[PDB]
């Protein structure tokens, strides 16, 4: 094997999918081959493909997924409304297994939060990573309401024992605030803050991204991933 | 005793406290005698206070607070901020308790979600239902998220064995969405769905909120939250 990471949020809009980009492309300038699996898309209909977005930050290549979806609605919701099943839990977990080599970070980005249905029937991101074996990394927010979701998030973790492999702030604002300053100490009370994500990073063209996604998180936790 | 339910949400600004007030509303217009707690209370420095707005929307007489903080931080900064410390466990119980009575219904109004630490070290209102036997009633949202948050919240809630007494949806669009629609219908095989406040429900007089909230939930059930 080699390292396979699932990254969840604490729910939607966070700034997962810009934190797999900037853990993708720490982990490629550690020279750690990284691979990105987003199994279920969805939002397509306006653009969204957000392994195109890793792609496009980060510069991986092997992006796999399995499905997308028009609608702007959690999977199993877009799903119904294009009248089309989710992909199985054998596809995820299979397609998953077959990225993973040695030397090789594999992230496999949700969609939204932890407990959303990804494939059938009722299987969620955390079902996933048990199966693979997978620590999960949790993107959370600096915003009011995050120590509360992030204790949710990680309970719902070590129920099943998903080991938590940290948490990155999606999103850090500037000038911080109040709230973010106290929240960012609460958090990492909770749980190691690898890593928190300049606001706007998103906007950043693909040389400023790997400067700021090498300076975000530690150099030897990175490398220490693989 | 009587019936105690907590009063969470799957997280802040989900609308909480109108569902406190539109419950009340709901049980006193049944006859039932309703006491609203709000143990822990941020903002005052905001002029956030709950237990006010409860009283002004529903006409709850009997509201009963403890701790109050100025800024509208989670309660253990918003403590630590005006060099305060948060209420005891067992001073939040005694709180409750002290409410509790047969034929009424004591709600236990929240700060933030289930597990925003009350006291230290690191109470929820989880663990002050399960100190004094509550169920948990949970205000969700209609927007994109809320299976997740929900989810998490239940399961969370059932991780202690708390009983879930239902959710309510916190404000329903008049139109409802696709997105809004969906997650709905999607709630209701999660849980319970008690009642969808219309969105604006906090703007209405007390006789235009106590006519929306006898129609939000279901007679039967209010009724047969207390004997």
């Amino acid at each position: 094997g080699g390292t396979i990471l699932v990254v969840t949020g604490t729910g939607t809009g966070v700034g997962k999918t810009v934190v797999c980009a900037a853990l993708a492309s720490a982990a490629r300038q550690a020279g750690i081959d990284v691979a990105v699996c987003k199994p279920v898309q969805t939002g397509t209909a306006r653009g969204d493909d957000d392994l195109a977005e890793v792609g496009r930050l980060a510069g991986v290549t092997q992006l796999a997924g399995l499905a997308r979806y028009p609608q702007p609605m959690a999977p199993a919701a877009a799903a119904e409304h294009a009248g089309m099943a989710l992909p199985a839990r054998d596809q995820i977990v299979r397609l998953i297994a077959d990225l993973d080599r040695p030397g090789r970070l594999t992230l496999v980005e949700g969609a939204g939060g932890l407990l959303v249905e990804l494939a059938e029937p009722g299987v969620t991101l955390r079902d996933v990573a048990v199966d693979v074996a997978a620590a999960a990394l949790v993107v959370v927010t600096a915003d009011l309401g995050t120590l509360n979701h992030t204790k949710l998030t990680l309970e719902a973790l070590a129920a099943q024992q998903v080991s938590c492999a940290g948490l990155v702030i999606g999103s850090w604002p500037d000038p911080p605030g109040l709230v973010a300053a106290s929240n960012r100490s609460a958090l990492a009370r909770i749980a190691m803050v690898r890593a928190a994500l300049p606001a706007g990073a998103a906007s950043l063209d693909a040389g400023d991204f790997a400067a700021m996604s090498a300076a975000a998180f530690d150099r030897n936790w990175v490398a220490g991933l693989v």
